[PDB]
């Protein structure tokens, strides 16, 4: 397969950092970042866009779960769970609000933005933890109508997301990453 030239743009673009945490947490599931580079974009946007949220509260305002191995993402949802007294997810959340002491699944979607929260709120029956969805368009759907954050954290974030996707755009391979979902 030699190289891909499209996960070039994917290591020039993102925090090597949170590359490198990409590629860990993809090659923990079997999956290799040089030949699903749509996936490795993926998941390198999520992961960022879930730093920026833990980033956009206070100081102890979010416990980060997603970028951490599966077996100590596991300890930290469990240690949140014997403290606060919050039923344990079914499912791996991505943050832990501990102001209003809920786990928050960040969903960036890539289709329309009603489909991803139809798809969320059905693979966990438990209605405790919360679901935020970005778009790339630039809107968003929250549970309940309660989006947790501010508004110009949330604005920063669908700013970076567009700015991603007119990165891609420039290279031309926009529709190869809204295709492949
Ligand atoms: C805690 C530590 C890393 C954190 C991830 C993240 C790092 C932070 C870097 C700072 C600088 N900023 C802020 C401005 C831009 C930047 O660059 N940000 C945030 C944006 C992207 C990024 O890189 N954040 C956010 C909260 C505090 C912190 O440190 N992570 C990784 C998963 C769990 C966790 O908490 N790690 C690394 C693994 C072990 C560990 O404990
Ligand atoms: O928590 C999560 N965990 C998934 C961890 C992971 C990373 C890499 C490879 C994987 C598993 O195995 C491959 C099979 C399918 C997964 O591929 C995609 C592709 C795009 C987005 C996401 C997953 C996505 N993952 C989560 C979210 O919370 C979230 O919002 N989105
Ligand atoms: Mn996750
Ligand atoms: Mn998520």
């Amino acid at each position: 397969p030699r190289g891909s030239h499209m996960e070039d743009f994917v290591r020039q673009c993102f925090n090597p950092m949170i590359v490198e945490l990409a590629e860990k947490a993809m090659k923990e599931y079997g999956e290799d970042p040089k030949i699903e580079t749509n996936k490795f974009a993926a998941i390198c946007t999520h992961l960022e866009v879930c730093f920026m949220y833990s980033d956009g509260g206070s100081k102890h305002r979010f416990e980060i779960i997603e970028g951490r191995d599966r077996i100590m993402a596991w300890t930290v949802v469990n240690s949140i769970c014997n403290t606060t007294g919050v039923e344990k997810p079914k499912f791996l959340p991505d943050l832990y609000d501990y102001k209003e002491n809920r786990f928050i699944e960040i969903g960036v979607t890539r289709r329309e933005v009603h489909i991803y929260y139809l798809e969320k709120a059905n693979k966990i029956k438990s209605e405790k933890t919360h679901i935020h969805i970005f778009s790339f368009t630039g809107e968003e759907m929250a549970t309940k109508a309660d989006y947790t954050l501010d508004e110009e954290s949330r604005a920063r974030i669908k700013t970076r997301l567009f700015t991603i996707r007119q990165e891609m755009a420039s290279r031309s391979l926009w529709d190869s990453f809204r295709q492949s979902e």
